[PDB]
This record gives C-alpha cells, structure tokens and sequence, in this order.
C-alpha cells in the first residue's frame, strides 16, 4: 500500500542512514554483545533490519502494524538499558526523527 | 485556526487515552512525594503527563503535530526508562501507547 512505501522509502530510509542507527541495524545478539540477560526482560526483540525486510516482502498489512514494530525496538531500548546508557540518548533521537516523519505520512 | 493534525490528535487520540482504564497514573504530572520516588526528578529530566498535554491542546500551545506528539512520546519513554521492566505501570504505557500510535497513523496532512 502507500503508507507502507513511505515507511519504507521515507521514514525507514532516513532512520537507516542516520549515524546512530547502526545498533538497531541488525537482531542484538546476545552472544556476541555480552548480554546474557537480554532474553530474559527483552520478550519481544525487534529491529529495524527486520521491519525493512518486512516491508520488502509484504508481510505487514497495514501501516499501524509496521509502525508498532518501530515502537517494539525503541522501547526494548528503554526498557532494557540503564537510563544513562548512550544507546538511550541513540534510541530518543531515532524515535524523535521516526514520530516526525510519520506526522507526514500520506492518508 | 487549528490545524486538522491539531484537531485529530485533541478529539480522536486525546479523547481515547484520557478516558481510557490505564490512564489515571498519567493524567496528572508524577508526584515524587506523594508517590514515594526520591530518585524521580534525578533520573527523569523532562517530566510529561497528560493533563498537561491535554491542556497544551485546550489553549492551542502547539505550533505543529509533530510537537505534541513528541510529549506523548515522552510520557511513555519517561515511564519505560525510569520503572523496571516488571513493573505493572510499564504494560500500561504499553497499552496506551498503541493506541496513540495506532490513531496516529490514521492522523491527516
Ligand atoms: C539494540 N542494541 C544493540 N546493541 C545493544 C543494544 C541494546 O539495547 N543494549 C545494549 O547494551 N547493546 C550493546
Ligand atoms: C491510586 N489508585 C489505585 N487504583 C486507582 C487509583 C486512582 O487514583 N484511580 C483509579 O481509577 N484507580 C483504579
Ligand atoms: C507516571 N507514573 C505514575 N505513577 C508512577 C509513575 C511512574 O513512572 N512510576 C511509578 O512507579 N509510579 C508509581
């Protein structure tokens, strides 16, 4: 549909770009990263490299279902970090730029 | 006057989360003292709630859609960094949450 190509071609585009991104870019690896306790509060991990292929493979059938995916990632951020943590301060900006574009999505 | 966006977010997302069974810990702003959290104010720089927000929307304080979105967004990023993951009041953000974003998307312009 429409509002699920300007997620994809306008707000997932400026969000992937952007330079904080890069740790929303990809599923957290808990190995790899060193958080073994990731799984345990984190229920329901998302991505941003997930929603994309998503939005490149039809699975969301509304914008409302792609747009809570985005919100699941930031929120998994809040929710698992300490509230000093830079990924944090990361997380908001993204968020800030993902609320904005989508004030702008078509109707 | 006021905007569509403005008009959308006062009479269709105002109205759904002001009325709704989650939302009387959010409708006034968070009492350090009265509800016992001495970190608070330390932790949370930017306090939001929606009797503020309610109000912004009442006196026509908003200059765009994206503004008062914003303080909704951080309402809820205020709830889910300063609580515990555990805590009942974060599945209530949750909960409120997805229906702000689920109207929305559903918001003109
Ligand atoms: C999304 N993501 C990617 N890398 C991380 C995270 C996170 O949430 N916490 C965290 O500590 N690290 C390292
Ligand atoms: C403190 N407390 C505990 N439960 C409630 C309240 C309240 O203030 N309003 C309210 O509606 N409910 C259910
Ligand atoms: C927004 N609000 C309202 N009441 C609370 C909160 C909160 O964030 N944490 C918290 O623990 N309590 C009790």
């Amino acid at each position: 549909t429409n509002q699920l190509q300007y997620l994809h071609k306008v707000v997932m585009k400026a969000l992937w770009k952007h330079q904080f991104a890069w740790p929303f870019r990809q599923p957290v690896d808990a190995v790899k990263l060193g958080l073994p306790d990731y799984h345990k509060i984190i229920k329901q991990p998302m991505d941003m490299g997930t929603i994309k292929r998503r939005l490149e493979n039809n699975y969301y059938w509304a914008a409302s279902e792609c747009m809570q995916d985005f919100n699941t990632m930031f929120t998994n951020c809040y929710i698992y970090n300490k509230p000093t943590d830079d990924i944090v301060l990361m997380a908001q900006t993204l968020e800030k730029i993902f609320l904005q574009k989508v004030a702008s999505m078509p109707q």
